[PDB]
């Protein structure tokens, strides 16, 4: 029964990361500042907010606009979400040492919830005010949601794959278990992985709050995001982008990167539950743990710290916190950074399991903002108040998503 | 190293097939059309193309639409892809006689080129002209790309996870790769597979219009659709979609299902070349194909047949005869069904696919239609004129994508 514990698998670890979010541009910032409490969640100042007078009047832009690093060609011929998949995809690189790799044994999987939705649109504008031909011979590369990762394929020279599992919410955490895979099995032996997701706009968040799934505490909008909190009221929407470099270990020696931590197994389920709400028991969610756990070489008491989903909903957190029991995980160290950080969609699984390495390599999980009031529906060990510090030697990011997807990623410390 | 012929991995058939296309609703009928040298190609009739006197005015719409088939509710509260899915999820359950499986041991993996984008630009309209809160509160759930995947997911009840890998021209076949991927590394032991898209419209046809990508051969439309001979002008939309159950070979034998043909090995890899052209020397594509023999345990020189990706423009087949060469496949004989059935994009591969199983299950390639006047560049056996007849025991089936994505499929006569 092949496991990373018993050499059936080759070990993989994870040597850059990299991350744009509504605190800073600069993951290591981002990191400083959660460990110091601070939130990237704010009022909008929109316009976009007055001109529809939008229920929801908060969430946190990234801190440093993607577009103010582009130039005038890409902005006419990428989609927004290209965009960030070239700007990360060119920092991980240069975090990693630029490298020089075999591009036959280099892939990519990067995850996003939609693709280039805003080219969708405009191009229906141009070709009602002014016909088929006033749409541009670039809409459908902008538009098909594969592009994001294909821009990163092409500007880093990825000849083994260059893939787009798309799981809406799950889809960053996803894209970091299908790269492991293909290392696995041996169609790679590096890949840059995670996920990508388009700005805080009027349509998206009219859409999400027609489901009633948003917070609408608008006058402390620091204080509305609350994952596990007996009074959370639901999710804030936060923007995000993450990508990982993975490798064999071997790759990494022959090329003297320093491992940040290692990537050890992964598990994917799914729910058949319903489509918009996770099962209330945890129990499809759990074995997406416990699969990982197989898969590593690890039981349930080896989890020092869980990187939850939790989103704030009361129903979400509620299964969360069931399926962490289902999987034996309950006395682990829970973090729920969407707390500081808001929901980035398609990208929130990658961001999030980045924060789970930087767990493991600085030995210390930051405190969950607004965690005040215990819920006893919620028996979890959630960290608050001040960062925990310990020496944890393995962890597990979860992720799930619209249409009933469970991802689980096993890391341990390097 | 693990291979299907050393045992390294499990034995994985093909028990059941379903495909809706521009010749029939009936994939048992489409395959006799198909032998008999039909064509699903025609003159479009949709008041969309006068209206905006389009420069493509042919393609093959579905012979029976979906939505004959669908309740007014379903049309309010699903995309088309998801009914798409809906539909052919549900006929392919019932050809494999209604079998009660173990959901946690069943998944599915169905791609698509975009997803629910119709009720992007619906919910767009609604509310530019009523509002935030005139979006619908299902907008998000028929939108997102994974929303067929999860609807056929639920329906059947797989709970070993819902996968949609998006690929462009290549997810239908890249669908199928990860569930033979998730079988092969005992994640399930049964798997809903394919591909599903939406119909010819105005704004598809404009936006790959503008890229100088389709035949406007218009006063002849059966004639249009040409890979492989010299005087191809490019793509031809043809609908379809498809999807195939399969499972391990134990699996099978235990409920009693007679095998199709067996599903050997797939490969996936990348041009890292330019976003819509393929790479002219074929190299990537070709070790696409080859990694699907190293995982069956096949050498080239076993290949019988080759289902083509074959689109009809001049790049594209020039590119692909490369790789046929490269991949050493160059002496079976090659089949283009876009020649008959036209291009459904993220459906196709998928649908291709199931015309490889049913070449290796009957033991004919039906004519490539409209194959007249050899190319030098292309130096292929391409089968025409009539169907052939032959003892085949092993296909490739070839499919790529904008992205620079190559898939292959390594098929066996059961
Ligand atoms: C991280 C939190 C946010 C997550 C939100 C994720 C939602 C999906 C991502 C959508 C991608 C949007 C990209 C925006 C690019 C941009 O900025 O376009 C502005 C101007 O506005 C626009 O064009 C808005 C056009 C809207 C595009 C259609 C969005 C449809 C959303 C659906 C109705 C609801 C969400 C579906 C989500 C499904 C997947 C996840 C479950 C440039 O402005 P200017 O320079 O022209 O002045
Ligand atoms: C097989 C060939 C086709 C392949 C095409 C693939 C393109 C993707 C298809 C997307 C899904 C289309 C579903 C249409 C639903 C339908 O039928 O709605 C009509 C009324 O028109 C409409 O609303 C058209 C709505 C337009 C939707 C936006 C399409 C944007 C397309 C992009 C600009 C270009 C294509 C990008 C593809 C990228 C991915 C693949 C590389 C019935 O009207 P009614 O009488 O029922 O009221
Ligand atoms: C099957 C539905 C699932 C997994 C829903 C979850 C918990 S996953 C997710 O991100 C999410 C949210 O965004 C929401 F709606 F805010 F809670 C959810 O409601
Ligand atoms: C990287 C670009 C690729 C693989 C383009 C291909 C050959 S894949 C595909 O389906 C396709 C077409 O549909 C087209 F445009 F008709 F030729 C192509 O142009
Ligand atoms: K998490
Ligand atoms: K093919």
């Amino acid at each position: 029964q092949p496991s990373t514990a018993n050499g059936g698998f080759p070990s993989v670890v994870v040597t850059a990361v990299t991350a744009t979010t509504s605190i800073s541009p600069d993951i290591e910032s981002t990191w400083k500042g959660l460990l110091a409490g601070e939130s990237g969640i704010h009022a909008l100042e929109d316009e976009f907010v007055t001109k529809w007078d939008l229920a929801v009047k908060i969430g946190g832009h990234l801190k440093d606009p993607v577009d103010s690093h582009m130039g005038r060609l890409d902005m006419r011929r990428m989609s927004y979400v290209q965009r960030m998949g070239k700007l990360l995809g060119g920092q991980l690189w240069e975090s990693a040492g630029s490298p020089e790799v075999d591009p036959d044994r280099f892939a990519v999987v990067v995850g996003t919830g939609l693709g280039g939705a805003e080219r969708i649109v405009e191009s229906y504008d141009l070709m009602n005010a002014g016909g088929p031909r006033k749409v541009s011979p670039l809409a459908v590369q902008m538009i098909m949601p594969n592009g994001a990762a294909a821009v990163i394929g092409l500007q880093l020279g990825a000849r083994a794959g260059v893939m787009t599992p798309v799981s809406a919410q799950s889809s960053g955490s996803e894209a970091i278990a299908h790269a492991w895979r293909q290392i696995v099995m041996g169609d790679a032996d590096v890949a840059v992985c995670g996920g990508v997701e388009g700005p805080i706009e009027a349509l998206p968040i009219a859409a999400f709050s027609m489901m009633r799934a948003m917070s609408t505490r608008n006058d402390e909008p620091e204080r509305a995001s609350r994952p596990f909190d007996k009074d959370r009221d639901g999710f804030v929407f936060g923007e995000a982008g993450a990508l990982m470099l993975i490798e064999t270990e071997e790759h990494a020696k022959a090329r003297g990167a320093k491992p940040l931590a290692r990537l050890l197994g992964a598990g994917i389920t799914s729910d058949a539950f319903h489509m918009v709400a996770p099962a209330a028991d945890g129990v499809r969610a759990g074995r997406a743990m416990t699969r990982s756990l197989e898969l590593a070489g690890l039981s349930p008491a080896d989890i020092d710290h869980v990187n939850a989903h939790g989103t704030a909903t009361p129903i979400g957190d509620a299964a969360e916190a069931n399926a962490i029991r289902v999987a034996g995980c309950d006395q682990a160290a829970v973090y729920a950074p969407k707390s500081a950080l808001g929901h980035s969609i398609g990208a929130v699984g990658a961001l999030e399991s980045v924060l789970t390495v930087l767990t493991l390599r600085d030995g210390v999980i930051p405190p969950t903002l607004n965690y005040e009031t215990p819920d006893p529906e919620i028996d979890l060990d959630v960290v608050a108040g001040e960062p925990r510090y310990g020496d944890y030697r393995y962890a597990v990011n979860n992720s799930f998503g619209f249409g009933g997807h469970n991802v689980a990623l096993a890391f341990g410390r390097y």
